[PDB]
């Protein structure tokens, strides 16, 4: 029922999910002059060497790649986190034009897209329990700007025509998510929420400072996906981003000066 259109988009979500007007909603604008450098923050530890991707699917809101999270194969540790978080899936948010598409903004600047790598805290046993806890999820957010092609993204781009419409999925094994990371792991972090329904306030956000570059031809392929199912009127899957929400009583911390 919810989506990103005029009649079911983010301005309507509160009617079904009242937490939309909550105290720790995401995304937010990162004001770089107001963020606080925190020397107590540790470097991120990203251990994706043993990642096992399974499937790629169009869920009607985005496309996502899912991973085997039945063991500690691909994990995120360190940074602002206590304990071990397992990689579950990644997905993107993007725009109709190159000047919009990211969810987070930096000094009000929007990027062409935003990549979310979603991880859940293993102390809670399964992702469903984790979403009910204030430290249940950690999402690594990476900005995409348009420039040179990202070789590590091309395998994803090449299969999108096979999942054009809602509900379509395909086998997507042996994909290495390390190919999507920037060089630097410097980051901002703040406590927030899922950016789609159910909008649960269960996420430690880790947003990387360094964007990755993708080519115009790569992003164009994202824009050819459909929100609709096969045999419904065609509606292009674009602008699947939630606008920035009020920071309220939160401080954004930076790992770097
Ligand atoms: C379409 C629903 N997506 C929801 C529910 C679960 C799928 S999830 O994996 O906990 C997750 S992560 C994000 S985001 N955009 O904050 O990273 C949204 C979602
Ligand atoms: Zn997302």
């Amino acid at each position: 029922h919810w989506g990103y259109g005029k009649h079911n988009g983010p301005e309507h979500w509160h009617k079904d999910f009242p937490i939309a007007k909550g105290e720790r909603q995401s995304p937010v604008d990162i004001d770089t002059h107001t963020a606080k450098y925190d020397p107590s923050l540790k470097p991120l530890s990203v251990s994706y060497d043993q990642a096992t991707s399974l499937r790629i699917l169009n869920n009607g809101h985005s496309f996502q790649v899912t991973f085997d999270d039945s063991q500690d194969k691909a994990v995120l540790k360190g940074g602002p986190l206590d304990g071990t978080y397992r990689l579950l899936q990644f997905h993107f948010h993007w725009g109709s034009l190159d000047g919009q598409g990211s969810e987070h903004t930096v000094d009000k600047k929007k990027y062409a897209a935003e990549l979310h790598l979603v991880h859940w805290n293993t102390k809670y046993g399964d992702v469903g329990k984790a979403v009910q806890q204030p430290d249940g999820l950690a999402v690594l957010g990476i900005f995409l700007k348009v420039g040179s092609a990202k070789p590590g993204l091309q395998k994803v781009v090449d299969v999108l025509d096979s999942i054009k419409t809602e509900g379509k999925s395909a086998d997507f094994t042996n994909f290495d998510p390390r190919g999507l990371l920037p060089e630097s792991l410097d980051y901002w972090t703040y406590p927030g929420s899922l950016t789609t329904p159910p909008l649960a306030e269960c996420v430690t956000w880790i947003v990387l400072k360094e964007p990755i570059s993708v080519s115009s031809e790569q992003v164009l392929k994202f824009r050819k996906l459909n929100f609709n199912g096969e045999g419904e009127p065609e509606e292009l899957m674009v602008d699947n981003w939630r606008p920035a929400q009020p920071l309220k009583n939160r401080q954004i911390k930076a790992s770097f000066k």
